[PDB]
């Protein structure tokens, strides 16, 4: 299994292997079963989606997955991979919205297809000739007889050729294509492996959106690499209800789920002590947090909340990873059974120090060890030296589950991907400032979201984060701390979020006041601004990262659903 150069010889491999065995089961409520397919199964869509991608002209193209969660995507991805068709997954339209960014993701891929289902493609073909034309072609996979297949040819694959183009979230800029290569996939599944330890007896659940990062590289790919039953769910069902997350790992006997930080507060949050009775979460062996801060009071409140139906906070697994690095890069506790946790100087992080207090106290979560054969270094984001022990600069990442570069983007791609630093070359510049501390990488935060007012660094998300609780009108979650530029000085612009409660009877003044008092105690720091925003307005992504910058565009040209204003 690990001598295969890619999936498409792995999943053959499977095929024969456990033709028979389940690889993913959906449920498309979050409780009852609604489509499973087994190695075999998933192996033969593969050849037939692969047949019918070849002849209607598609290898060598680039071809958008447009599927609502379930197994069609899965089958369209690998069919892709079998056809070599370099496919661009992406989240699908919704009604009553705009195809702008589905466009913009067309026009950068340069992409002359769309993979959809029957459905979608009676809803959405004309408007995609309005937009990309006659020559671009909106195609369906889900009523492709099985068939087909026999008629597949199986391209020469090397690990060198690219496999499909994963865009970036846009959270600091425009979606940017990721040139994931085929030996990309097979040297992170390795890394992943490696790191989780997963067997061919382990069990998984998803609910991960499985477009992209932890929810295809993850949730999809890995399970075909260990050989596994995966169970998967549409985010849908967590969000609307989180006891089914925990219900199927009970049920299922699910050794290895995880999600971001978020998911395990609503656990606590939104599950009652009663569903909790009906828990058993000692099956749970690796539960892995990544794609978000990792915070130390989450972790402990999931333990506490869930200590009584066995979840044992040594099963927490940190992990940090991006595009750019395929998935991950650092992962585990290391010879630590809880996740290792270090308290030090706040001011001293504001200036690139990691120190004790000796001046208020800050916890920070390690997000792993560097896994495998991999090699981080900090380095200082201008003079391009690599910092000391107790220096915070730029994460530096060089190995083998690097990408390629950026699709059709040569400058950006020799200055993120050419990193040059002392003696040493090629390495990536991930965005993402944090340090190294007991084997264990940090992350304070990214570098383009770096606020600089008065000659001190300040990361974006404490200061939301001191904002969210300072009143309880403010959605949580729904905030941005950006800076603006008031005659040739840096200054402070909070955009926040009211609660649709609160949003009617909302004292502007009494709410401003709360907000500018606890960012002071916190941060040292007086708001320009603050924007009260409408439930549901902030410039967010597809996976629902708030997008800061487009906060301070929205706030300087006027575009934001305003329902109050302080300055
Ligand atoms: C069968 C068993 C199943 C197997 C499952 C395996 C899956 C586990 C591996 C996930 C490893 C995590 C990668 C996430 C990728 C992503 O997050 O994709 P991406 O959209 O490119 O965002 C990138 C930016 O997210 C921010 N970020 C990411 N990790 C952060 C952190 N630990 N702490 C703070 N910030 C963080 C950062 O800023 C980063 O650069
Ligand atoms: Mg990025």
């Amino acid at each position: 299994v690990g001598q295969f150069a890619n999936f498409v010889d792995l999943l053959q491999y499977r095929a024969k292997l456990q033709a028979r065995k389940t690889v993913f089961s959906f449920l498309a409520d979050g409780e009852a079963e609604s489509a499973a397919l087994t190695y075999g199964e998933l192996d033969q869509k593969a050849q037939a989606i692969a047949a019918f991608l070849q002849a209607n002209q598609a290898q060598g193209q680039r071809a958008l997955l447009l599927y609502p969660p379930g197994l069609e995507f899965i089958g369209a991805f690998l069919g892709c991979l079998y056809a070599g068709v370099v496919a661009v997954p992406a989240y699908p339209p919704r009604p009553n919205k705009s195809f702008d960014r589905l466009h913009s993701i067309i026009q950068d891929a340069q992409a002359k297809f769309a993979l959809t289902t029957t459905e979608l493609k009676d809803k959405i073909a004309d408007r995609l000739e309005a937009l990309e034309g006659t020559d671009f072609h909106c195609l369906a996979t889900d009523q492709v007889e099985l068939i087909s297949g026999k008629n597949w040819q199986k391209p020469n694959i090397s690990g060198t050729d690219l496999a499909f183009l994963q865009y970036t979230s846009g959270s600091t800029g425009d979606p940017k294509g990721v040139m994931v290569s085929h030996h990309n996939l097979i040297h992170n599944s390795g890394l992943i492996n490696q790191g989780f330890q997963d067997t061919e007896a382990s069990m998984g659940v998803s609910w991960l959106p499985p477009y992209h990062d932890m929810g295809l590289i993850g949730g999809i790919l890995q399970p075909i690499y260990v050989g596994i039953t995966q169970i998967l769910m549409p985010p849908v069902a967590f969000l609307q209800r989180p006891f089914r997350w925990l219900k199927a790992i009970n049920d299922y006997r699910v050794s290895t789920s995880g999600a971001p930080n978020f998911a395990y507060d609503l656990c606590a949050s939104q599950i009652t002590p009663e569903q909790i009775r009906e828990l058993d979460l000692s099956c749970w062996r690796l539960a892995f947090s990544g794609a978000e801060p990792i915070r130390a009071v989450t972790l402990e409140n999931f333990a506490k909340t869930f200590a009584t139906a066995g979840f044992q906070k040594s099963a927490f697994y940190p992990c940090y990873g991006m595009a750019e690095t395929t998935l991950i890069v650092s992962g585990g506790n290391g010879a630590a059974q809880l996740p290792q946790e270090i308290i030090v100087s706040k001011q001293g992080i504001e200036a690139n120090q990691v120190r004790p207090a000796q001046e208020t106290t800050v916890t920070l979560v390690g997000s792993g060890e560097v896994i495998g054969d991999q090699i981080v270094k900090i380095v200082d984001p201008q003079a391009l030296t690599e910092c000391t022990v107790g220096e915070i600069g730029e994460v530096w990442v060089k190995g083998e589950s690097v990408a390629q570069g950026y699709w059709q983007k040569p400058d950006l791609t020799q200055q993120q991907f050419q990193g040059n630093v002392g003696a040493e070359t090629g390495f990536l510049r991930t965005g993402d400032l944090g340090f190294l501390q007991g084997g264990e990488l940090y992350i304070t935060g990214r570098l383009k979201d770096l606020l600089i007012i008065r000659g001190r660094n300040h990361y974006p998300q404490d200061i939301e984060l001191t904002v969210e609780v300072a009143h309880p009108a403010l959605r949580q979650g729904a905030g941005a701390a950006v800076s603006v530029d008031v005659n040739g000085e840096e200054q402070l612009v909070i955009v926040q979020e009211v609660e649709r409660k609160y949003a009617r009877k909302l004292n502007v003044a009494a709410v401003a006041q709360a907000i500018r008092g606890a960012i002071a105690a916190e941060h040292q720091l007086q708001p320009q601004a603050i924007c009260f925003i409408k439930p549901g307005s902030i410039p967010k992504t597809s996976s629902g990262k708030i997008r800061r910058h487009a906060c301070k565009a929205g706030f300087l040209d006027g575009s934001l659903a305003v329902v109050g204003e302080w300055q």
